[PDB]
């Protein structure tokens, strides 16, 4: 039971914009999605102060890195708050309609897409170098979910019945066949030294089998 909705026309055409403008500076994408993954991180640590029981789905608190070259697959897992039915479907994609308005009229008068993350659309900087993207989440409150897109003004939520997470959220970049350089563990490397190296959750980089 694949459920297919449109994106609002603006996150369409910042998606359109992603993917279609000249811009070599393409390894933000990865600082970016650490930095939701902390912020994820940071906020199943806080609610489980007060109620403990938050923890229940999973102890470990991280962030794990998983290039795999014949899959071209690029995995972000993290074991943070994770994300609802609603948030994938309607939430998320409310406040990120402010977001992408002001990212857009900075573009326009010289800000660059490096910038991205400032407007709260860096999740977006995956097409820079993913072709496709499928999210795998669960939430305390609710089912696990895959919400998946290759752009083209739609994406798609089902629920996952596949291996359960616990709780958190895996992103997998199916990457461009220009943008294989990421499959490369030295390469992710030398990406979370310049960008991610102070992230207050162990970050595993995995190595290709390959
Ligand atoms: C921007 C608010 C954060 C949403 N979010 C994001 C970024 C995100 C941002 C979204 O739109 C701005 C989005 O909807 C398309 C989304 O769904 C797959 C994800 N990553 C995580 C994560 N790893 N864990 C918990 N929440 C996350």
């Amino acid at each position: 039971e694949v459920e297919t909705f449109a994106f609002q026309a603006e996150i369409a055409q910042l998606m359109s914009l992603i993917i279609n403008t000249f811009y070599s500076n393409k390894e933000i994408f990865l600082r970016e999605l650490i930095s939701n993954a902390s912020d994820a991180l940071d906020k199943i640590r806080y609610e489980s102060l007060t109620d403990p029981s938050k923890l229940d789905s999973g102890k470990e608190l991280k962030i794990d890195i998983i290039p795999n070259p014949q899959e071209r697959t690029l995995t972000l897992v993290d074991t943070g708050i994770g994300m609802t039915k609603a948030d994938l479907i309607n939430n998320l994609g409310t406040i990120a309609k402010s977001g992408t308005k002001a990212f857009m009229e900075a573009l326009q008068a010289g800000a660059d897409i490096s910038m991205i993350g400032q407007f709260g659309v860096g999740f977006y900087s995956a097409y820079l170098v993913a072709e496709k993207v499928v999210v795998i989440t669960k939430h305390n409150d609710d089912e696990q979910y895959a919400w998946e897109s290759s752009a083209g003004g739609s994406f798609t939520v089902r629920a996952d019945h596949g291996e359960p997470i616990g709780r958190g959220t895996k992103v997998i970049l199916h990457l461009k066949e220009d943008q294989t350089e990421y499959l490369e563990e030295r390469r992710v490397k030398e990406v979370v030294k310049k960008h991610s190296q102070f992230i207050g959750y162990p970050i595993t980089l995995y190595l290709e089998k390959e």
